[PDB]
């Protein structure tokens, strides 16, 4: 159990669901729990800027992510979607914590490789006061789109 | 200048274009040469197993793959498309010329990892009689769909 904090930062080349732009925004949901972001009107390249905070119990069960256009009047199109794993984290963590403060400012824990078996776009990188992983994903079920989060636990 | 022979093993889960299916077949494209492969019906994970032999003269220009489902009545849609590049595979065909039979057979001379800047979907192998790189090519500008393919050279 922890709190994970997902930063959302933005969201690039997003696809189009309302001819001219979408109303995207993205839901997390791990099990049970589901979180929104807010909409940003009109843009396929938000910058949401809007952070989330999971509880999680489980730490290896996938988050998934999925993007949206917003519609008042009717069920919101979705706009890619995309899943993630958070035990890497979870271990650099209580490695970080056990070294203690001699562990250097700025210094890379793991690389994790994009592979068939992710949705990173790119090399997702763990550094260190704070333990972060960069991810940038690729979304999936869309002609296009990537998001890009900073993760913070806990 | 010399000749690249790309095998276009198969496609895996294309996306649908004829409402039940789609009959995908791919254009490769370098400047002005167009190859194309043959048409498997009604398959969204073609086993074309097909050569495409392509004459390069400038080795640094990006070769295009585009996938489209054929229909005899209209333009054929698009399916997907990606770009990779073929200036790493013929340095290390280069390399292993100069170094001769004295490099072990099975070596894995480079590996190319997927980036926001590429088409990969996971790491490519450049491997040696024959130098071989195998790729494994997301595609873009659509909802779903990999290519898998081996190049050879000369
Ligand atoms: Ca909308
Ligand atoms: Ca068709």
């Amino acid at each position: 159990v922890g709190l994970l904090r997902i930063h959302v930062k933005r969201g690039v080349n997003l696809a189009i669901r309302d001819i001219s732009s979408s109303d995207p925004y993205i839901v997390v949901h791990c099990g049970k729990q589901k979180l929104k972001t807010r909409v940003v009107k009109h843009s396929v390249n938000p910058e949401w800027n809007d952070d989330l905070t999971l509880s999680v119990t489980d730490p290896n069960l996938p988050i998934k992510l999925t993007v949206y256009d917003y519609d008042l009047l009717s069920a919101d199109d979705k706009m890619g979607e995309a899943e993630f794993h958070i035990g890497p984290f979870i271990e650099a963590i209580k490695f970080a914590h056990q070294l203690g403060p001699g562990l250097p400012n700025g210094t890379i824990i793991k690389k994790i490789e994009p592979s068939r078996k992710n949705c990173l776009s790119e090399s997702s990188h763990i550094v260190l006061g704070k333990i972060v992983q960069n991810m940038f994903l690729r979304l999936q079920h869309v002609e296009c789109g990537e998001v890009e989060l900073q993760l913070e636990w806990i």
